[PDB]
């Protein structure tokens, strides 16, 4: 799980980075997710081979019986915790901020789509006199002229497809990221949780070195 | 196409006119909605049997009721038009309220990540267990504002084809006055 | 969250109920739904106040200080296994939709092919047109076979639109009602578990034990 | 349009490119928009500034190369499309199926991780696979609806294109009949041609 997460953002990554020509709250996560994959994600792999390796030896050291040591480790589990929370938390308005503009774009597309429908039923319109027909020349220049008028709403507005399409697969990246992230926060919270609950001593102890090795 | 939006319009009335507590512009749409199907469709089933009617009065003298019928399409086009831009500003209300209920879960999901990390002793217990329930309750006005966004927008769309269509007819009375 | 998941299983059945003309497992949902909110939501909220009710006068017993955890832990039981039932009818019958939703893509991209083929025909028709303006009587009544051949397809393209949007929007729903009644099952599995525990605990070393099923027994009052 | 088309194929096929590790439908849309981007296009913006010289002006002789040319961008551009649309509805297959497969195994997980809500790590090693199993095939489904969120937009764009190209080779058709035989008609109809482009 820690593997998993760790593995999905990390084959996310390149697809956020594709993406060109997108807003500031975009580039912000694009920056945000970089450092995550090239310096916090192998912080956390760090961390997981010293829990593994604290929790080995505890292990047969409980088993043979039937502190100073966790010390640097809780220290490790606990900034590992607090800057993936943190650059997540940057996540999430970054994403939040990127769906109030989603929208805002679709508002704008309004006015761009009811506006060429006025175009496009009046060149039909144009275009069935054309068809069926001094009248064709009566027809040429208006015809010409609202030609004009559409594809012009038509680029306008294509326009602004894009950039609807763009920003949508986007927000579906890091959100995404942003899924597997959460799984990691919440395993290593887990594993900060047991590195602090460490015959009935030992072996209590012992089923928290399991939970610790399992997670 | 017209047969087919009109019926597809009248399904997507009786589900948008079952959801019941939503916002200030979920009304608004809901009521539109009855207007649209209860008065204007049968104005658009109407000046389809008239279109067809003057439509097959000519066809038999190939092989004055011009006016009479291109202003009825004419109205029924721009009454249309109106409706349907109408509801399109609504659907974009909701869409923002959306929004911000995706910060507000935001906000109390966090709240929660922290005391719910913090329980794995009844002060954290009632503590998380409100902030669940009053996630499980923003969740609850996510899904239904979606889904019933789902259903304008799907409404709004059919109305636009019927749009389309009647536009398209009202063309062909022009061209033939 | 018991109480909550509830409410909104309840305001969605209405939505559920309202959507005509869909496939046998949109249907069964729908039937599913309805049983659901008419047996076991009022049984739920039954199994809850007898673990409310039972939680308050063994609590007291307990700050103070098996016949009825009997009764009232089959009843819990009975209560899950019955709503996994209903719920994994739910998730069998949604991946049913979503796979009768991508055949749907298959038929509009088949009716596009084809759709495509008839404006051509018709553009085909247009240029033998521009000849016979060298007959021209002959292709009108072959102009109009064609202009109703474009016009059936764009109707049938039409029509599997509004059928993929319709089903979409109702999985929409039935995903939704699903997402909740999982949160129902949760709640009530862990009501069931602090009931065994409970049990277990409650079956010097007594003063512990007994401090111990009052931790279940308030774990118990938050949860239900 | 044609430029904005091209522009948004462009962008949309870095993204596409940057998938790894995907099903095989995966692979093919990757080698088949990767084509359409370095062959097509080129050819699409040729046609283009072709058309457009042409259209300010023995014009059988200018239409015929220009007429072909058009008509043969077109077919290829649908054949292109269409390979992409098959690979789409086989991909979302794909992720149904994915749908499916954790449809049964989160029924037996939500089993265990009721019993863990000797003893303890016979229950905790099942959860952690289980847990790790669906958790992978999350992973492969948001992937897959992030490449197919892509494709589509592609094939969207892509569409937008076709139907032009259409549009700018049946006018060059209408052209061509109007002048070999009416110059009031084949200027009305180059008008048209310096619109669509």
């Amino acid at each position: 799980i820690l593997s998993q997460s760790i593995a999905n953002m990390q084959q996310a990554e390149a697809t956020i980075q594709s993406f060109s020509g997108l807003p500031q709250n975009a580039v912000n996560i694009q920056q945000n997710v970089g450092e995550v994959v090239a310096a916090l994600l192998p912080q956390v792999q760090t961390m997981q081979q010293q829990v593994l390796a604290f929790a080995a030896r505890l292990e047969l050291q409980l088993t043979q019986q039937l502190q100073q040591e966790i010390a640097p480790i809780q220290t490790l589990t606990a900034q590992t915790l607090t800057a993936s929370q943190s650059a997540n938390d940057r996540i999430t308005q970054d994403n939040i901020a990127l769906q109030r503009i989603g929208v805002e774009l679709q508002a704008t597309i309004a006015g761009l789509q009811s506006n060429l429908d006025g175009a496009r039923q009046e060149l039909d319109s144009l275009n069935k006199k054309k068809l069926y027909l001094p009248g064709l020349i009566a027809l040429a220049v208006t015809l010409t002229q609202t030609q004009n008028k559409v594809s012009s709403l038509e680029g306008q507005v294509n326009q602004i497809e894009g950039q609807i399409q763009r920003q949508q697969g986007f927000l579906g990246q890091t959100t995404a990221f942003s899924q597997q992230f959460g799984s990691l926060i919440d395993r290593v919270s887990k594993v900060g949780n047991t590195i602090s609950l460490l015959r009935l001593f030992f072996t209590a102890a012992l089923t928290e070195v399991r939970t610790l090795q399992v997670d």
